[PDB]
């Protein structure tokens, strides 16, 4: 399986579809995205890699985007799906039982608290409950078949905060508040745990990574990155993190660190082809 990344900014929304292999440590370059995106977010149903929202900012013109979009490897085809009910600038989405689930994100200057669902058997978005809080830059994870929304952007201040949503009661109840403020942070879960890396705490770009026990409600520091990173892609592979790119006040990161958990060490180990932030970023 491979860890591909999708759009990106770097002075504009990017078109790049890459794909890493971490055996081989070699480097894909696959059918670009038909339209160029950055501040999305990258998931995996059924072998088919699916972007949601975003937007694309050019030197032209900025347009936020309600567009799904689905890239078949065995093809290399990008096709559109049925787009989302409201344009979802800088998403947070997680997968349940096969459902696409989008969380948050902006249009224009509206910050969304709500939540809609796709099913990709009928190509149909769904709204379900809301959010208790408005959320832009907001990482999820999915864990024991239930979601978490973590951290982001309200709209007025970068959240600690986080919520979980129980889908068979269509309820978000909010949890235990993280040590950090984080937005644009890269969220994952690994072994059980809710691991959330990097992010932006409204004055400087973050190296810390805490990550939360559902059983404790408690979140705990672990071992941090070597770069500060904000609106960076992350995902797992192979019980190892991997986070992608990401702005570190000054520059837009290449480097691609990994992260194992039995000796807690951060390990870079590739760089991108460029440097670019607010990439989506996903496994199959
Ligand atoms: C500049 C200070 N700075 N440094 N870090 C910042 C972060 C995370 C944000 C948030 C918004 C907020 O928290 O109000 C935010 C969250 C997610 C995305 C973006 C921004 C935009 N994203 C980009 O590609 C991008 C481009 C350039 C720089 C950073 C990210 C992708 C998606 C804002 C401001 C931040």
């Amino acid at each position: 399986r491979l860890i591909y990344t999708a759009g990106g900014y770097f002075r504009q929304s990017l078109s790049y579809l890459e794909a890493y292999n971490p055996s081989d440590g070699t480097w894909l370059r696959l059918a670009d995205l038909q339209v160029p995106r950055s501040g999305l977010a990258g998931c995996v149903v059924g072998g088919l890699l699916y972007a949601v929202g975003g937007r694309n900012n050019s030197p032209d013109g900025n347009t936020d985007s309600s567009a799904l979009d689905c890239y078949n490897p065995m093809t290399n085809q990008w096709s559109p799906c049925a787009p989302m009910s409201v344009p979802r600038n800088r998403i947070g989405v997680g997968v349940i039982d096969g459902h696409i689930y989008a969380v948050g994100g902006s249009h224009g200057c509206i910050h969304h608290n709500s939540v809609e669902r796709y099913e990709p058997e009928r190509d149909e978005w769904h709204l379900v409950a809301p959010m208790l809080t408005r959320r832009i830059g907001v990482g999820v994870a999915v864990l024991n078949r239930l979601l978490y929304a973590v951290g982001g952007f309200d709209g007025t201040n970068r959240l600690n905060s986080a919520e979980c949503y129980y889908p068979e009661r269509n309820e978000w109840r909010m949890i235990t508040a993280m040590n950090t403020i984080r937005s644009g942070a890269g969220v994952c879960v690994l072994h059980n745990c809710i691991y959330a890396a990097g992010g932006y705490d409204g004055q400087d770009q973050l190296n810390s990574v805490e990550r939360y026990d559902v059983e404790t409600e408690t979140w705990t520091f672990v071992a941090p990155m070597k770069h500060r990173r904000s609106a960076l892609g992350i995902t797992v592979h192979q019980g190892r993190i991997y986070v992608l790119g990401g702005y570190d006040g000054h520059t837009f990161l290449d480097s691609v660190e990994c992260y194992d958990p039995d000796t807690d060490t951060w390990s870079e180990v590739t760089r991108m082809t460029s440097g670019r932030s607010g990439v989506g970023v996903a496994v199959t």
